[PDB]
């Protein structure tokens, strides 16, 4: 009962509107986590979130990401799109806000790295965990 | 000037309007206002030059239930956002009940303690982070 | 490590314990912490460097009622505030519900327009500000 | 009816040791502001303030003023003291964040300029003008 869907792109050659077209193959998460032995590929994660009332933000905190790149999508076009990773910065989380305008919106997050790959992500607001 | 006022008593004036009133606008003797409470709508239109360096405008508007705000360029609109107390509060980098404390720059090693107790669940998210991250990205 | 915490069940350790229990701390895996609602006390306990650059810790923590904290050096306390949800919030160079507004660096001028409205008297203090107003000075 | 006294020091030489031997001196504010003919005075203003019980500012605008000088009182003792003005500055505003401690305390700003000598000055907390 998750919004949170992932998948490995083992080739890294997956641009985002490449992967507008493959939501099919985003499979469910467990848990708002993954783990995965050092290697090339491009882990995508997929955010599916209803209209926002209150103020929000999602939070991934990813050790070692050399490569982070952040699309919001909506409906079917991209507004938002930002790239980070730690490519002299002492921090390992990226909180990236969400905005309250009556729409649905989708996000995707794209991970690469040279060590192994990990990622823990919420969705946060201002009274914590969204959901409580 | 140049940053100016005009009061519209009728509350109905758009951008559009306040755009072809460009001159109404009364200059500022100082950077804040109070009036006593009536359904009035408040316009405040600040002229700025080209800019060298990152800034802000801040305003402080405890009590407004909605407050819009519009960049001009050329003649035309180039961002608006809306927000005020009877909105959600604008997007920010970062929620803006969060702690911060300044770390010294002084050569030296440091150690932090932090102590937190709560009767709901209790949750914390924290890191350390510089001036870019604590303003975001343009 | 270096990010590293302690759970005390009691609720009654002070400082001056938790500097001598320096060892009993077990590194986080991650940067965030959620507990059920318990009378349990967190202590977080953060090891760094000398610092180059400004820098900030960043605390978010929604619902924790009493938030302490204290920067050792040298085994020494030089600094320790205290706030959390039930008792006010820390000094802010601005108000924390503040507005803020980026203005672009793009070497064109730029005029700017807020609309303000209340059923309270209507009140605004506002400015422009650079990097330095919005952090304080250290 | 009010915790907003000045004094008007002609000969600028008065420091905050000096200023605190001379309490009797500061009159009294019909309203929170001043204005004075462009000279080399000093002003002074002292604001007394009982504990707080929730976060406050000090706001001050003063255009043109070249050397601001602020200092915390308590109790007989300075506890803050910063040294700002107009001295690439956009701003015309200074705040200053007022201590929650259950103590009282003593605010002392001086002022001085090329310029004509103008200044307002409220105490604000978050729900605005202290005293609503």
């Amino acid at each position: 009962n998750q919004n949170w869907r992932l998948l490995r792109d083992e080739s890294a050659q997956l641009r985002i509107a490449d992967v507008l077209q493959r939501k099919e193959q985003f499979r469910p998460l467990a848990k708002r986590s993954f783990i995965f032995p050092a290697s090339p590929q491009a882990v995508w994660l997929q955010v599916q979130l209803p209209a926002q009332k209150v103020p929000s933000w999602l939070w991934i905190f990813a050790p070692r990401v050399q490569y982070l790149d952040y699309y919001l999508v909506q409906d079917g076009q991209l507004v938002r799109d930002q790239h980070t990773g730690e490519s002299p910065l002492p921090s390992r989380s990226y909180l990236f806000s969400l905005p309250v305008d009556g729409k649905p919106m989708t996000l995707y997050v794209r991970m690469t790295s040279n060590h192994p790959l990990m990622a823990w992500f919420d969705q946060i607001d201002e009274a914590g965990l969204v959901g409580l």
